[PDB]
Order: C-alpha cells, then structure tokens, then sequence
C-alpha cells in the first residue's frame, strides 16, 4: 500500500539494508572483514609460492599458485563489495593483516612446504565459511550466497593442493 | 518401473512433477506480480536515463540504463518460470501499476528521480525476502530466481544510495 | 586460537575438500552422484541418438533441441564426476550396466513423438529423483547441494521444452 | 558575415539542436514522437507476451520471429525518446493511458493465428501512419524524417514477416 | 480514429508491407526491381570473371577491387530480391535472358583495359538508370527509394574506382 | 640433381603444371568449366528457392537453401582457381550456362518441387563428380581432392534435401 | 540498350559523374571543400579541450569532446571522399583553414568557454548544412545523404553540448 | 535428361546414387562398430582424465581430456555418415563393448592408464587401415572420414607412447 | 669460439647473470625488494579507496583508484619476476610490509584526503625510480628499463591524481 | 622518511613534475609543442596525398600515406599528453601551425613529388628528434622515451618512403 | 579375436603409430620426409631474403607474397617434423649441409626477376619431387600420404603465384 | 632555418632513415646486426630440434618453452633484419656458414639436460654479446640500441627458464 512506500522511505539512506533484514548487521560485516583479511593474506601467500616454484615439475604447481591466488582477489572484491552494501567498511590495512585473518602468511622452504601450507589454508577456510553459512541460515541469503560461492572454490583449491601433495609423499 | 509410471502419469505438466510441493497457483500469482514490477522499474529508468542530462547527472544516467535493462532480465526470468509452472506472463500495460509493488514515477529533479528508485528497490527487497522465505524447500528453481533477483536489487539500492547521499 | 583452527585443518589433511566439518554421508552423497552420473551419461547417448534420427522439416527444430540438451547433459556429468572426485570417489564411467546405475533408460523410439515422450519422461523422472537427493542433503553439504540445484533447473527446463513440443505432435 | 554566423547561434543558444533555421512545426514534431514511442512500447509489450506464448514446433519458428521483433520495437522507441530529448520535449514511458497515446493495442490472442494477425495488423497501422509523418515533415527537418523513414524500412519488414507466416495458418 | 486505422488496417492484410497507403505503382516498381536484379547478377559474374583473369602485380591490384565489387553487386542483388518480395513479386535468377533483362553485358574483356574499361561503364550505366528510378519513385516509396540512393552511392563509388585504374592504362 | 633445376627451368612458365603433370590437361579444364557452370546453376536456383520458400515449414528450408547457395558458390571459386592453375579460362559467361552445366534451373511453384529439383540435381552432381574423381585417379591429386572436396559436400546437399523431402509427402 | 551505353562511354573518365548529374558540380566542390575545412578546425577545437579539460565534472566533457573530435575527422573524410568522386581535390592546407571554414578555433579560458564554443560551432554547421542539403535538392542524392548524415550527428553533437552547459550556469 | 531419369530413380535415397559401388550394408556395419570403438575410446579417456591426479599424472589427464573429445568428433563423424548411407547410428551402452573393438579399462596407475589408451589407439589404427583398404575406390567420401581418424588415432598413439616411454 | 661458450658455461646456475654483468647484484635485490613493497602498499591503498569513493563525483575518482590499483599489481609482478631472475626472493609479506615500503596505507576520511595520499605516494615513488634509474646507469639495463617504464606510469598517476585535486578545492 | 613525504607535499600540484626534475621545462615543453606542430602538419599532408594518389601503382602509395597519417596523430596526442603531464598547453591552433613546424604542407604534383616531399619531412624529424634526445639526457627519461619511440617510427617511415621514390625515376 | 587384436597391439607396444600393419618402409620414408623438412626449411629462409629485399611499390606486391609463402613453407616443416618423430625419427634441423639434404637452392637473388624466377623453380621441383613420394607411398602410409599430397597442393598454388608475377616483369 | 633543414635532409636523401645525424660507424652496426641475425636464425633452429625431441611427461614441459623460445628468437630475427634493411644493408638468411656467422652452435643434445644446458649456454653468450653491442652503441644509434635493449632482455628472461629447469634435472 502507502505503507509498503513508507517502510522503503525510513532509513533511505541504509539502501540494501531494508527494515526486512533480519541479520546481525554488525555480526555479518565482522565475520565479512575477517574474511576479507583471509583472502588478502591467502592471495600474497600464493604469489609468493608462484615466484619461488621453479622447476619443470614445480612449475606446475605455480600455475595452480597464480590461478589460486587471483581467485582468492576475487573472493576480497565480492567480501569488499558486500561490506559496502551492509554499510561498513573494508579494512585493507596491511597492518594487522594476519591477525584479523583465519590464515598466516608462510614462505615455505620446499615445494612440499608451499602445498601444505596453502592446503591447510583451504581447510581452513572451508570449514570456516561452512560455519557462517550455518550462522547466516535464511537472515541474510545474499551474503549467504556469496560464502556459498567461495566454499565451492576453497573445495576445489584444497582437492588441487591434496591432488598434489599426494604425490610429493 | 515405478519411477516411470510416476514420471508417465499426466506427462504434459512438463517441469511440474509428482514431487512438485509448492502451491503452484500461488508461485504463479506471486511470479506475475513481480513480472508487472520490473516491467514498471523498467519503464521508470528508462524514462529518468533519458531526462538525467549534465555532467553529474549523465553518470546517474548511465545507472539508470544499466538497471533498467537488467529489471528487464529479471522480467523475462520470471515470465519464463511462469510458462514452466503452467501460466501465462501477463504484459498488458493496462492495469499495471496495480498488478505492481512499484510506481512509475517520472520525478522533477535528479534528487527525485533518484530517490523514487531508491524506494523501489527497497521495496522489491523486502517483497522478495518475504517471496524466498514462502517458497522455503518446496521449489528450488524458483527460489533461485528470486534470491538470484534480490541480489541484484540490493546492488541497486546500493548504488542508488550511494548517489543520493551527495546529491544533499 | 589460531591453533585449533590450524590443528583441526592439519588432521587427514590428504582429504582434501572434505573437512572435519563435513557433516554429510560422505559414502552416501558419492553413491548418490554416481548415480547421477550414469543417468546423465545415459541421456546424453538417447539424446545424440534422437538428434541424427530426428529428420524432417519440423523435427529438424526437435533435433536441435535433442543436441543442445544432449551437450547439456554432458556438463552435468562433468559437474557430477569432479565433485566425486572431490569428495574422495571414483566417477564410474563404465558403459557396462550404466542402464541399471542409472534412473533414466536409452529408449530409441520410433517416431518423433516417440523421442520426444522418452526424453520428456526421463527429465520428470531426474527432476523428482534430484529433488529427493537436494532434500536429503539439507544443510550438511551447500556445494554438493548447489550442484544439484543447478542441474534440476536445468532439467525442468528440459522437460517444458519437450513437454512444448509433444503438445503439438498428437 | 562571419559574427552573424556566429551572433545566430548564440541567440537561444541552449536550444541545441535546434537552430534558428528549424523550420519545422517543433511542438507538433514532438507530439507525433511521442504518439509513435508509445506505440513502440505497446507493440514491445505485446510481441513479448506472444514471443512466451507461443510453444510448440512450429510456432517457435514464429516466437524467434516475435522476439527479434520486440527487441527492434524497443529500438526504435530509443530512437524517438533520444530524438524527444534533442527537440525539448520529454519521452513518456508512462504505462498509465500508454494505449489511447498509442497508434496501437495490447492484444493477448488465444492462438498463434490471432497473434500473427495482431501483429500484422500493427504494422500496417506503423506503416500508413509514419508515412504521413515522413510526408508531413517533409524538407522541415532532415534528421527527424530520417529517423521515421529508417523504422518505416523496418516495420515493412515487419509486415513482411508477419504474413508470410499467416499465408500458411489462413 | 482508433477502429478505423485498424479497419484500414484489416483490409487486405495479407498484403503485408504494401498497405493501402502505398501509393507508387507496384506493378512498375516490381519490373524495376527484377531489372536493377539481372544488372546486378550480370556485373557480380563479370567481376569474377575479371578477377579471376586479371593476374600479375599491377593488375593484382585491380583484381582486388573487382572481387570486392563482385560481392558489393551481389549485396546490391540480394537487397533488391527482398524488396521484390516483399512488393509481392518474385525475384527472376533465371540465367536464360538474364542479359536481356538488364541494363548491363557480360563483356570478357581480352586486356586490363578492357576489363577495367568495360566495369567503368557498366557503373555509369547503372548510376544514371538508377538516378532515374529514385526520381520516378519520389515520395511515393521512401523504402524502394533509400534502397537504390544507397546501391546508387556504392555504385558511384566503383566508377570512381575504375576511372583512377583506367587513367593510369592511358 | 642439375637435372632437376632444370626440368624446373623449362616451360617455366606452366606455373603448377610441371613436366611430371601426367593427366590429360586440356580434357581436366573441360570438366573443371562443367563443373563450373553447374555450380553457378546450382547457385541461382537455391538464391530462388530460398527468396521464395516463405512461411513457417518453409523458412527452415529456405536456411538449408541458402546455406547450400554459399557453398555452391565456393566450389565455384575453388574450381575457377584451380582452371587458372592448369591453364584455362573460367567461364562464367550467362550466356548458355545452362547448357554448358550439368544442372537445370527450375523455379519450382510448390515447396516440393524446390526441394525436389534440388534433389535432383544433388544427385547429378554426385554421379558426375564421382566419375571424375575416378577418371583422375593418381595423374592429378591435386584436382581430385577439389572434386573429392565438393562431392562430400555434395552428398550432405542430398541427404538434406531427402530428409525434407520425406515429410513434405 | 545501345544508347545506355554510348552515353557511358562518352566523357567515361568522370567516373561518378555521369552524364545524368544535374547538379552544379563546381558548386558542390567548393561547398564540399568548405564543410572540410569547418571539421579539421572543429577537429583540432575539440583535441584542444579534450587535453585541457582536468577534473572530475570536466574530464566528463573531455570524454564527449574526444568522441566529438574522431566524429568530426570521419566527417572529413567522407567530404574529402566525395570531393575526389566529383573531380575536385580535398584541401588539408592549414594555412587560411580557418578563413574557409564555418567555424573558428577558441581554445577557451574555463569549461563553460569551451563548452558554449562547440555549442556555437555545431549550431553554426546545423544551420549551413541545412541550407546546402537544401541547395542540393534532388540533383545529387548521394552529397545529399552525406550533409543529411553529417547534419544528424551535428544536432546530437549540439544536444551534447546544450545538456552539459545548461548545468554549468 | 537421362542424367535426370537416373537420378529420379530412387530419389529419397539421397547421398546414395546409382553409381554407388561399396556394399552399403557393409559399410554401415563398419561405420557402426567404429562408432562404437569411439565411444568407448570416450568414456575411457574420461574416466582416466578425472582420475590422473598429481604433478606429472595432470599433464596426461590434459591429453586424456584432449583425446576424449576428439574420440567424440570421430563419433559424430561416423554417425552423420551412418545417415547419409542410410543405416542409424547404435549408440545403445548394451553391447557397445562388444559392438567395440575396444576396451573400457579403468586402470591402477597411470601406467595402466597410459598402456590401455595406447593398446586401444593401435588396435583403431589398424582397424581403420584395414577398412580404407576394403573401401578403396568405391566410397570416397567415408574413405576419406577414416583416412581422417586414422591420422588423429596416430597422433594419439604416439603422443602415449611418447608419455610410456619416460614412466617405466 | 670456445671462449665465449667457455665463459657462458662458467657458473652457468646463475642463469641471467652472466660474467658481463657489472651492476651491484645485492643492493639492485634490495632496491628491487623496496619498490615491490612500495607497489603492494600502494596497491592497497588503492583498491580501500575505490570501494570507499561513492557518489557521482567520487565514482569518476574510484575509477581511476582501480585501474591505478591493477597496474601497481602489474609493477609488483615486474619487479618479482626480476629479482628471481637476479637470484633473490620476492617478499610479499604483509608483515612490517609499510616499513620496507617507500609508502604508507592512509585510508583518508575525505576524497580530497584520499586523492591527496595517492598523489603524495606516486611523487615519491617518482623521486625515488629516478635515483634508481640513475643509479643503475649503464650496468644492468633490463633493470633500467624497468623502473623506466614504472616510473613513466607513476608520473601519469601523479598527473591524474593532480587533475582530481584541483577540483576538490 | 617523512622529508621524503614532506619533499612530496611541496609544490603538490604539479603532479608529475618532482622536485627531482632536473631538466628545463620550460624549453622542454618548448621543444614537445614544436614537434606536435611537426606531427598536425605532416598528418595534413599524408592524408592530402592519400586521398590524390589514384591509380594501380599509386594506390600502394597512398596506403602507406594512410598508415603514415594516423601514426603521426599518435605521435601528436602522446606528445601532447606529455604537455599536459609538465604543466604545460597544447598548441592545436591551426594559425601559424606551419611557421611553428620544422616541416611544411606540400601538395605536390606527381606521385613523385609527394613521395619526395613526405621523404624530406621524415629525415627533417629523424635529426631534429634525435637533438632532442640528446639535449634530454638523463634529466627527463620519460619524454626522452618518448622521442626515442617517436624517432624509431619516423626512421621506419623513411625508409619507407625512400623504398617508393627508388623506383618511381 | 577381441585378444588377438589386443595382443598385435601389445606386442612393440613403443613403436606407437607404427603398428604391425605398416606396410611401408619406414625407414625411407623418414628419408624422403628429412630431405622434404630440409628443403621446407631452405625454401623458408630463401623467401625471408626475398620479402626483405623486394622495394618498391611493384616489388612490395611480390614481398607480400614472399612473405605468405614464406610461413606457409615453415608449416610444411613442422608438418613434416611431427611426422618423422610419430614413425619413430628425428627431424634434422642442423644448417650444415642444410642446402644439400634439400630439393631447392637458396638463391639471393639480384633483380626481382630473379627472386620470382628462383622461387618460381623452386616450387616446380617440390612439384614433381612430391608427385613422386606420393607414388612411392601408394596405399602403404594414407597418413603420411596425405601430408604429401596437402603440401603438393598449396606448392602448385605457389607456382601459380609465381609465374603470373613473372609474365608481367619482361 | 627552414630551407637549411630541408637542404639537409635533401641532400643523400635516399639514404632514408640514416641522415647526415647519423654518429655511428654505419658499416659496423651492419655487421653486429647480421651476426646477430646469424645467431637468432641457430638458435631458432636448435630449439624447434629440441622442441620434438623432449618427449615425455617432464620433457613436454620443457618442449613447450622450447616453442616459445623458438618462436621468441625468430621474431628478433625479424626486428634484426628490417633493421638492416632501414641502415642500407643486406640481411644474410644463407644456411651457408650460418654456424660460423653466428655466436651460437646448433647442437642437437642427446638427454633433456643436454637440450636445456645447451639452450642455457646459448642464452648467456646472447646475454653478453648483446651488452657488449649496446655499450658500443652508446647514444649515436637509440633506435638500433632500443632493439638490443628489448632483444637483451628477453634472453636474460630466456637464460632464467633455463636454468630454473636444470635445477631439477639434477
Ligand atoms: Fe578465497
Ligand atoms: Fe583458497
Ligand atoms: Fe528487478
Ligand atoms: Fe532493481
Ligand atoms: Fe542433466
Ligand atoms: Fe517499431
Ligand atoms: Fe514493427
Ligand atoms: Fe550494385
Ligand atoms: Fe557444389
Ligand atoms: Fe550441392
Ligand atoms: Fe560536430
Ligand atoms: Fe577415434
Ligand atoms: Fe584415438
Ligand atoms: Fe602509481
Ligand atoms: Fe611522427
Ligand atoms: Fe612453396
Ligand atoms: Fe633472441
């Protein structure tokens, strides 16, 4: 009615936040910057690893590496995008970085040390995006979605990685 | 065997199975509303992309047609479900806005314009959060469409938010 | 903190995919998509059989559809097996006893409404079949939930757009 | 002769495109474009509903025909609301009394025949009527009657293709 | 107004694009159009003919922009068969008389001169028979009209094109 | 060795057609002209059928029709090159190139009747391609893969226009 | 058809122009040689503001006025096109470019200098190609469509122009 | 016009003319059991390139997926000639083994995996050798498609055994 | 002959670095180590500002903070790719990653804050490439050539930057 | 450190230009206005040639006038933009174009006569650039890298055009 | 008979294309297939000469097709490579005693008569060196037969190419 | 001012691209241009050598460098030559004494180390020479310089692949 106009009209200003959203706002834009700093620390680990493989078999791991790496670029724009949309803001501060994030940055020694490492990442990162999805439940399907979306690529980086380190004993 | 006999049993239903669990007349009804919703949003952007003329303006103007065709992307994604569930889209512009949970309205300023599409979207939001939530488990491939949909009215709240903020 | 999450990651971390959190039948969800698999491998041979058998003016537009569906299916079966390998399986491609595997038949028919009847049976026969095995999913498992989401949209679009055709033929 | 030129062009500068030398009936101009943007608008609306409509093996043959149809529509309704815009005027997109503004109707149809004749008998309205338009703008105003006769070419493709398709219906 | 437009309309519907407005005379316009199509066929088959004899590096060059002539007058040849058709004619390809039914020859040609020389005026012939079609046509068929002003310009063109060979051929 | 300079060196100017050209030259550049003017026939009765074949069943053989018309018109090409080649002239002359073909055109006044005469003529031409192909044998394998090229093309023509025919009545 | 051909073959090196061509062809050229000289001044304007205007609102314009600047050498190029079809020679000389032209090179001092400069300059090309279009009638339908198209873009161009000074005070 | 009453006779058998001199029957026995050796060939490659997994076995599975689909293109070759012939295509997964001259083999190793592509791609070589010899001069349109075939089954064959050399 | 292989076959690990090589191979590792630092900060800064700059004005800026951003990711991969070819290793470790950096990560509360931070980063990193370039001179030229081309980017950056600023005020 | 921050903040708005700037920038952006007049000249001219050079062999000719032209306006705007990056105004003002130039707009008569003058033009540029390289140096790598390209060009050019005139007499 | 055809498989397994059922003589094969690669090769190297030196507006007609031919020449290498090591060789590629494995002589040329007139003989000895390998191949090797018989094909081409440069040079 | 620049670009004036500005020892960079042009023509050939030999699974990683490298080399070959072409010489494309004109051998390799060490040795005596080439240059020639610079650096990033592949060799 003139009501369904009125409900818009309160708040304008919060856009894809309407009054019908039933989320924790505050709880979800947390939970989306830690994920943000996971993927920024997840994207320089795999640069890094992709430089350092060399070698005719290694460098077939450094194709996996950059291919990973700029997913996990892409999982922080649609994490950034998201935590404009629920009103926050995207904290990209290098400082810090590790500590707000569910991953470390780790250099690695050997090609087995570089697979692991970022094999652990996924894992990680999996169950954890696993459990927000769990959090989220019907409150939020647009962020849900958006989590949904990246576990399906986290699983397939950790089968990628696994699919390696089989081999490296 | 039986699998078969389930699936041969009044065969020209087409997508809707035995195991179909929606009310489909209701899913039909709710899909037709929201096909007159994005025809109207479709006809409110194009008429503010043509009017927002200026230096600022033309960049709102560029929203303007970018959501505008996608509302139209979004009609022809319910129009389709409507014929696979068994009814017809209705296109008649008579009636329209009633059939709608949105207004066509042209606006006088760029801060009007803008702010009517600012509500529009909120109210398609909260329309289809409240859409996903009666489908529930019952239709998936319609329940796709709406969150698939709502998404990307929740983009253009964003982006209209955005522009109204500066505009005063 | 930082440890636990890590500890529980580094535990059966040849597993790949599948996490400590995955709360799933692991066993059960790889029958079910071998499952799957054989059924798309099998529509995707009736389909190409439908497609060079499907002459004629009018059925030449069928024989288009029969293709573009067939291709269809095959993505699916590609969607089927890498989530079978993820989830620690084997995608079973074998065509010995694919027909038993499978829920859908290889059916050549005989005329056009014969074709069209076959594929419009076996797309409502996937898409109860996929609807039963999204429910049974739940929340336990959103990846493998979303894959089959995907094809069952798929095939109620099949299934209207052979159920469009027969309604014509007789 | 040089700063009258110019001194022209600085009179109602903000006019734009339209000169001094628009000899044109400018508020007439505006009406026909606005009579034919609706028209276009209810000619899209009314192909879409066929273009859904129309199921089965050969009336998907006319669905292609109906929705490449719609989509030129939209196109021209683009080149008449920019063309509205240039002239001053403002392009109505309002679907409230879009028909009576409308040289056209909404017509559902039952079947593929009543769809194919509406629309036949849409573009032979389009036809006549923007041909009195071309006639009425005669030299006035190359860029308008450039347009008219630009979507003139097409609707009698349009027409065209409509009874081609009803000569083998009736 | 609304009931008499769609009347007039009805009338004749099968007509297609010619409505009862058309006021040019379509039986001429027709014979008009079937005899720009034989000169267009005529010149696509003694371009090729050039084309394929013209040999060497100089007259490589001529080659080039017979072969693009050539397609450019079969692009001319096709836009005048759909105009017939849609007049309610039918296009003539019939090789038999297709010389005598133009405004052009097939002229071998023995030299580059003659080639080049005997393309020069079959392009002058067809852009002084078409300036005479696009005046008798007029007002009354902006369609027909626009299409020989456009076959009209990419003719002048290729004289153009010939007389900077030929000048060159003394 | 100096034998093969100059074999080259004599007659240069033969181009393609060296001393070891085995075949019956003049014989070959009368069949590549036949088969040249039946082309070009082939191509004016589709471009007529396809302006013609209007309505809904008849528009999907207007597509075949055109889509037969280009392809009739590269073999025509294909064949006026390969007459270059090995010497001749190609005869695109209207003037009898329907008596210098292989092929009729026939308009046709029912969908039919196109697609028969199409037919028809798909089958002349098969007939007489694969006589060729077979008259050439080893002397010319540069020609006969032109003819071996177009008959199955050829062949295609004819299973499509069966294919129509069969439901037409 | 005898006569149709003796008529081409006399004076058959004008090429275009034909023995048919009712227009004042020395008259066309030297209105064709103007409307060139008014793009490469417009042209060079337009290239002018588009280095020069800076900014967030301006580089805006700077976009139309680059797009406006390659529109207008098109422009050139299908006036200098039609000067050589019609036996004249195309005059690129800069020298007094300025003084056959319609139009004037100002680069402007702010935005809305150099804004109301092209608006003046399209007005100013809108109102002599009218006029040409007219002179021409119907003696020279191919410069006709090439002033008629000429001109439609001109109008857009002042459209252009018109919507962007109109918020700049 | 007796190349016209030639080709009246016997119209609707299209592609087949009167100066058709192969054994049509036979001919489509054959097509139909190569037909069958490619699907096989298929699923084979398939399986194997889903299942080749590490750092050395993902360079195979790139071939193995390569080899898949271009097993597939031979199909489709095989099955429009079917139909230009006359016959219809078998594609039937009963019996398509033993329609085959080839097998499904899921392999152990890559090794395995390797050697049964290898053993398959050898036996098609000669199989298809075999009948472009039987066609000779009678058939030169499917002499030509197994001409085809053969060359890309060499290409095959060597391109495994290049991978066996270097596993053992 | 055998001296030029005998020299190339001389320490032949280290692959790029051949005997001719005269520049300082440690400190070009670190001066190239420092600028990679620099491009991931300033890529960071970036890629926040773009997410942040809403609005019709500020989205003209946010543009030109994501394409700046992308290509100091560009940079970033130049320089790693170097210092693996001069036998280093490339550090993306976010950990103290400001202090090796000729840059800091300022988020700004204002647009005129951010423009204004991007444009104090890219003078800097201008004056700094042009000591390095200097430093090199004629050592190690594909080095040179490196921070010759990110340079003449940085000086495009600060004059895009520069642009923005005098319109803010 | 923060002088280095501090040396950025000083004269902020001009952008690229650095206190580091070493070279005259004032005479440098003499010497880039000078060759933009060199560039719209010789852009006039080619395309006055390639519309009059008719004929088979001039036809060739007139291709690479073509080619020539665009390249030249290429040079224009990247020179141009190098204006606006020191602070400086692009001169497209078609008065005194020529006088501003170290090249001239020449009809010419015959094919010869614009290969010859198009000939001079390009050697005209190749040493007058090749001075302004030199008088850069080290102090201004990025416009000097911008002649050096520019140069590269019009050396291809020349060589070109004395390709033509070799065998025109 | 499904283990006998599997055991002609397995046995010299490593020979991979080359089955037991090569009739040819592989090892004279690989030769013709080296003397063919290093003529390929020569031919390469002559036309790169010949595209860089060829000035002037008449002569830059002819480098273009220097240059075409040129690559085309370098494909037939590779093609040849491939299938010397798929029947079990190795492809010489060394420049010692490039020009005497080879069929064709670099030539510099110093006119450009005397570039097309040298191209021009080298493409009629490929000509007839080719007819003879693919005499000699017969029915024993279809594969490489083929190879043979598509380089033939576009050698033919290039003496075309040739010679109607050279009829018009004197 | 005017007429003295134009008097001296007039005078040698085809002599093209080298002006009377021209500082280097013309003659000179004629001879390094050849070399090298010797060189990248060996080391093109040796790599298409080693790109079908290196067959394997490891090895096809390394044979798909070897293309790009091989392919890399000719395209400096090109830039050598025109190069040549622009200072008034004569590339020399002679498979005769091309070894010996070179700073490269052609050296077939008989294990997958021997192709890569090879390769690698190849690379760095590119790597110096070219250095050496730029250092004489100095400021006289910057467009021959800027080749050398752009050639260098690829083969210091051709040297690094190199070696980054003999590490695991052993
Ligand atoms: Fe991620
Ligand atoms: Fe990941
Ligand atoms: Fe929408
Ligand atoms: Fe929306
Ligand atoms: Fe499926
Ligand atoms: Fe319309
Ligand atoms: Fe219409
Ligand atoms: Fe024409
Ligand atoms: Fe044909
Ligand atoms: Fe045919
Ligand atoms: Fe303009
Ligand atoms: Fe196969
Ligand atoms: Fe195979
Ligand atoms: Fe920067
Ligand atoms: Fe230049
Ligand atoms: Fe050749
Ligand atoms: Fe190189």
């Amino acid at each position: 009615v003139q009501t369904l106009r009125d409900r818009a009209r309160k708040n304008i200003q919060e856009g894809a936040v309407t009054e019908g959203y039933s989320a924790d706002r505050q709880t979800v834009l947390r939970l989306l910057n830690e994920a943000l700093a996971t993927e920024l620390v997840c994207f320089l680990r795999y640069k890094r690893h992709y430089f350092m493989a060399t070698g005719l078999k290694a460098s077939i791991a450094a194709a996996e590496f950059l291919e990973h790496a700029n997913q996990e670029m892409q999982h922080a724009d649609q994490l950034a995008e998201r935590i404009m949309q629920l009103g926050g803001e995207p904290d990209f501060n290098p400082r810090g970085l590790e500590e707000r994030s569910h991953a470390e940055y780790v250099e690695g020694k050997t090609l087995k040390d570089m697979v692991t490492e970022n094999l652990i990442a996924e894992r990680i990162a999996i169950d954890s995006y696993r459990e927000i999805i769990t959090y989220l439940g019907n409150d939020d399907p647009t962020t849900r979605r958006i989590f949904e979306e990246i576990l399906a690529q986290e699983e397939e980086h950790a089968d990628d990685m696994a699919d390696i380190l089989d081999d490296l004993a």
